[PDB]
């Protein structure tokens, strides 16, 4: 695999790509984290969306924006995704870094704009980070981050489009719904465990706006439980022979 | 862009355009603000449909009326959207100002229609009406706002079909379910905040039959919201050169 | 429009659209009313799937029971959507009657399962069955009726499939996933009124099952009610001109 | 019929399909049971994803995982599924069988890992099995195990592709959302009865792991229950003569 192919040279596209990754990785955090503050702040008992409003709120968005920019980056707007990608060969060393630092600085600014907009709530109420939740021990929280990626990973590579890619690239287009879904699914059984990752920018965006040091002793899980998960589904695909 | 093209001519279609349009915003406002009415008078604690609910009335109304009006007008049912539109060139100025005039008098008997069938509890508990709400000021829900209609119009942007248009317009066709969605997707973050505008015309209906002096204090914020967030969306599309 | 077409000699197809819609009808009365009756009689405060749940119910059985049967009989399960096509001429007086037949019979056995199956929760909380709530009065009631019927058959003309038909004969194909979410939709809005009819076979059997002299003094309601809904949307879809 | 057919000696295939419909079964369980123990389990009043979330958990990863594996096995994660198309000569006896050994032994494991991950309250609140629930007997719960099945083995024959198959096979694909919705739809109606059935190896696996005497003194209801719908739908299917 070379670190870049002709298609990293396309500047104008690569760019674009980027952008595509960092705005929807915003829209991602802002919406989901907005949804969680103001559940979490409703003084009314059933006043509120509940868990099963918030997690509509993640497997929706992800649909949206995947939606939304599957023809002009390949719609990732997580990590793990571009990892599990990059590990079966769909992409470029250099895009899955620059993928990866646009979907980090993404997190960050929506969880940053959620914060700006209710700081109070915000900050009262866990600030929309990730962390293992009492009653459950590391290795359980990793478990539920690996097999969770795992479920998502697995569809993304049965969502790919053999046939078609992203503008000027040889990144496939994505069937956003089936993607959407399992996020979806994956949030009723994790919220309880670790609010759910499966994705590393959008743990990283709540760790570096809520700053705690709960949070932060906790952050490995959510990058090392999605990147094997990942992994485990990208050996997966290419041993059930099929992209 | 001229004030009009020869698809304004086509007076029998345009005409048709404008009902759909207007008949459109009248079955939104009257499903979702109903929806709203039933759960606030609901004596029962957890005996309603909740703030979720409530949310996939807005979302699935939009999917269902796009989806029947889009081969017809287009399926705006929304003067962002409209907005929108016109600053990325798919509409004239003529038809939409004729399709906001038809999004808002819609707008109107639908609310109205809410109002005839339950006045009571219609009136006292806010009458559907979009309002700055506890414990966040002005320049936030003008924030949410803004963020909440670059949302929709965003996805809105990326339901374009490039081949089809409405009956004998240069008007695209639009996927009704990804927008829908977006609507979705939007109220679980915004509802605690102002209840959601992203429609000018959802809100002016609200308030012109709830008529409340705090409400009509308000109501800016409901048009500038949107038709920034709006303005931003096409500035976004026209920049990932996309349309 | 004469009575019958040749397509009513095709005796082997007529008898088995007829079956599927009554079937149909059972399987919507069955899976929806003892959606009704679970949440009804549950202990637990929110232990159950809530007004939700239950709008889920119907609007989602009516996806899947179209999608089952649109290439068969058309999809119908509803003698106000089979009134609403006779109107519009895409369906003869005489599968129209055998239609609803199927649909009123099928609904009686259906409502009859749930009866069987809890007997005593059955009677105690209802029964399913639909009537005016207290703190309305009939003209409301009925207003609910002609508009939310009005939204399910008019999302039900734009469904149809202007090319394709049920087997052998002219009823179109319809796209069974905004129809079931119409459904969906009106139910947020109306649960709390009626109870939702839209669906004169769903009230009928609702109605003969629970057998109650409130519930038949308002059973006309229901009859009347989407009947004249039905024939406005037809009225609109011939106006807006686009069968 | 014969035992086998040519397509079972393409043995790599074979082998693979038998993987698929293991790991899904595996996922299946995992997701699901870990959203029952996770809403069973939380302290707060509607603090959890409620029964309304828990059929979401089980209508939303039949899809999720027929969308995966339908064109590598045929996606049938339920060996009612299996059985009801071994009825209508789509299956050989022997990729039936090797199907639900691979679906019993991947929904222990599914089970096997939600106990590992919270041994506490997973033994504590019912251990995800099925069974009678209070105030019905029997007889009750096996028809409505039988219907309920009926309604998924219905969807699933509309939802056969007719020139479609899985890899190497004549194993039809199957739409992966009416049937997910049905499986859903059947939840919200069941939830109340049995927990719902409706696939003996997800009944199995929970049995297995939870090991129960009421459990298991229960479990003859949920194969018969299900493999009887199966039947049922087949014989329907080939009636109202479409395959």
């Amino acid at each position: 695999a070379p670190f870049f192919d002709l298609g990293e040279l396309k500047l104008w596209s690569f760019w674009r790509a980027a952008i595509a990754e960092f705005i929807a990785t915003l829209l991602f955090l802002y919406i989901t984290v907005a949804t969680v503050i103001g559940h979490s702040k409703e003084t009314v008992v059933c006043g509120s969306v509940g868990l099963l409003g918030i997690a509509w709120a993640f497997g929706g968005m992800i649909f949206v924006l995947v939606y939304c920019t599957a023809g002009i980056s390949g719609g990732h707007i997580n990590p793990a995704v571009t990892f599990g990608l990059f590990l079966a060969r769909k992409v470029s060393l250099l895009r899955a870094l620059v993928y990866m630092i646009a979907q980090c600085l993404g997190a960050i600014c929506g969880v940053g704009l959620v914060k700006a907009f209710m700081k109070g709530p915000y900050n009262q109420f866990g600030g929309g980070a990730n962390s293992v939740a009492l009653g459950y021990n590391k290795g359980t929280a990793l478990g539920a981050e690996i097999i969770g990626t795992f479920v998502l990973v697995y569809t993304v590579f049965s969502a790919t489009d053999p046939k078609r890619s992203a503008r000027d690239s040889h990144v496939p287009i994505l069937a956003p719904l089936p993607i959407g879904f399992a996020v979806f699914m994956v949030h009723l059984a994790t919220i309880p465990i670790t609010g759910t990752g499966i994705n590393p920018a959008r743990s990283f965006g709540a760790a570096v706006i809520f700053n705690s040091n709960k949070v932060w002793d906790d952050q490995w899980i959510f990058w090392v439980g999605p990147f094997i998960g990942a992994a485990v589904a990208a050996a997966y695909h290419q041993y059930v022979l099929r992209a």
